[PDB]
């Protein structure tokens, strides 16, 4: 038997080369490229001490001040922080709003959403999947199959953008939820670039008799900042991964009405049911290193530097946007109001997996995605990332030409080999066009900071 | 066509005599510079401005260019509200010489 | 002559230089005299010259006049001469604002 410090104490360089090897190389990766997946961000190193540590030791199934386990003290103190400073950084008053911490990501925070308030079969609208919605809002393909566990075990059915405009319908909304009845109404998405009209949405949800949840896992930092509409002036609930535009740990959160409702002497009914759905209905014990890292991150998110971030975010994109828009491409909505833009590559002739192909041979990191709701067309292209790497408009607009360039050459190309996947590939070897663009996108990359590790210490510096 | 150009403009044109102690001072120093130690002697200067500026670093204070990869580190004060001339002048008080 | 001699003889073997590639002029009095020695061996008066600004971290040698136009270096007031600058997001030397 190894004694504690051989096993227990010995560093992960020693203990195990190759996974520090593969992470090292992972570090060096993510200075090299340029990260456009608008999901994606840098968390700060206090976030990382906070999630590599011995608080991933303590079970804690329950609640603070209610547990099923002893030895809570300090958890119960780290929880009831993170949620008293989650409640803050949506500027949220607390005899109005309460939050539920534990949900080990996004997704399993709406599905926990959902068990609270619908029963089985129960029906939900959300945002299309080729209209910018996600997965967990609702997705069955055309042969019927139910692909995501929300179309399993609830009945969903999507709303769409407009065909010419790209903007959400909000007069067809309205008419199927009158058609369809859904008990709960999902907004927010994950590729729509424009802000959202909660009041509007309010109204459709009353008229039906609906509940509202907003999904606000894309724009959270934004909300945060109070730089976009924010959804809890008119949502019944609100989820929301913590990794995104917010900046922190892998983690996601539930918030939700409490106290009186607005004009019966009648009363919200979320917090027992939302608290009941995460534990002891889905989920074990909390995850305490993320809830701890999430603190971490919340605190940073109320701070005035992080609502300079928010802004310099939309700003970002927007000079993204407009750079590519002198150069004659075509923006879904033609521009954006928060963090990404989505480019529609259809007056291009060109597949969204070609582009995303050939950028990711030279270290730009974008996806594919449907455009306009209609293989994909388009591609989405997120500001988060390296905004926190410190960029600012100019170095967006250069990232604009590194796109022009990367598009062009997609194009010679497919104007060389065809728009065969089979012969299109034959372009992407011994390309030298190629190898100079991965070369000048890595001497760009390396310029900029990187949050979260010591850049001086890293294993690859090349 | 440097060299007689070069020498030119040394002397005649700007210089009169040589410092020739300079001359024997800076020759025993090249001799000095191409030994081993030197060569230690240059990584160690990397090594201890790359660990003070890790030190500010993590401290909060800002690094031009957020590192080094020479001899010195450059701290930008602005995010402070400090000008570099009253940092300069209490560690002049402390026996600290910066610029 | 024979200090000087070796003086120019490690200075190349100190940089690792060929002396039928490289060769040395070790009379400068001190850095800016070889500055100044340097441009007037391959320059003509007002002939143009780029250095790094002095807000980007350059040095008053390479070139230094005002906002208000007042030539403070020599090699400003004797050559023509316009700064170059850092990128301001990087604080890296801005190489396609040079070119
Ligand atoms: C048999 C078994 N299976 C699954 C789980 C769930 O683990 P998570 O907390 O990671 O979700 C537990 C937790 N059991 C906790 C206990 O016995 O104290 C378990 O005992
Ligand atoms: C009148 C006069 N002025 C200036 C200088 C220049 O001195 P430096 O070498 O220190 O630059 C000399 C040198 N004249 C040398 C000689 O007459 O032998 C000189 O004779």
């Amino acid at each position: 038997m190894d004694p504690v410090s051989v096993w227990g104490n010995t560093p992960l360089a020693t203990v195990d080369p190759e996974i520090h090897d593969l992470i090292e190389k992972e570090k060096h990766r993510q200075c090299r490229g340029i990260e456009l997946i608008a999901s994606e961000n840098f968390t700060s190193f206090a976030v990382i001490e906070a999630l590599g540590s011995a608080l991933t030791n303590k079970y804690s199934e329950g609640m603070p001040g209610n547990r099923y386990y002893g030895g809570n003290e300090f958890i119960d103190q780290i929880e009831n922080l993170c949620r008293s400073r989650a409640l803050q950084a949506f500027h949220l008053d607390a005899q109005s709003w309460g939050v539920n911490v534990q949900p080990y990501s996004g997704s399993p925070a709406n599905f926990a959403a959902y068990t609270a308030v619908l029963n089985p079969h129960d029906r939900i609208m959300g945002l299309d999947l080729p209209s910018g919605g996600h997965l967990t809002h609702g997705y069955y393909t055309s042969g019927g199959k139910k692909i995501s566990a929300t179309s399993i075990y609830f009945e969903s059915l999507p709303y769409k953008v407009n065909s010419t405009t790209g903007y959400i319908d909000y007069d067809r909304l309205e008419e199927k939820a009158l058609d369809f009845r859904p008990k709960l109404i999902i907004c927010g998405g994950s590729a729509y670039p424009r802000d959202w009209d909660y009041k509007r949405f309010r109204e459709i949800a009353d008229k039906c008799g609906a509940l509202l949840l907003c999904d606000m896992a894309h724009t959270s930092g934004l909300v945060a900042a109070q730089e976009v509409n924010s959804p809890f002036e008119y949502c019944d609930i609100v989820t929301t991964t913590t990794h995104k535009s917010l900046r922190g740990p892998r983690a996601g959160m539930i918030f939700y009405r409490k106290g009186p409702k607005p004009p019966e002497n009648a009363v919200y009914d979320f917090e027992d049911k939302i608290n009941f759905a995460v534990f002891p209905s889905l989920q074990g014990g909390p995850h305490n290193h993320q809830i701890g890292a999430l603190a971490v991150a919340l605190k940073q998110a109320a701070s005035p530097g992080f609502k300079a971030y928010a802004k310099q975010v939309k700003a970002n994109a927007v000079a993204l946007g407009n750079y590519l828009m002198g150069k004659g491409y075509s923006l879904v909505t033609g521009g954006t109001e928060n963090h990404l833009v989505l480019w529609d590559l259809r007056p291009l002739g060109l597949t969204g997996n070609k582009v995303e192909k050939l950028c990711d041979l030279c270290n730009i990191t974008v996806n594919k995605n449907a455009v306009f709701g209609d293989a994909p067309g388009g591609v989405r292209i997120g500001a988060p990332a390296m905004t926190s790497r410190g960029l600012v408009e100019k170095d967006f607009e250069q990232i604009g030409e590194f796109l022009h360039r990367a598009v062009t050459l997609t194009l010679e190309i497919q104007k060389e080999h065809g728009k065969l996947l089979k012969d299109f590939n034959k372009g992407l070897v011994n390309n030298k066009a190629i190898e100079d663009l991965k070369a000048d996108v890595e001497k760009f990359s390396a310029t900029f900071d990187m949050p979260g590790f010591l850049v001086s210490e890293m294993k690859y510096k090349d």
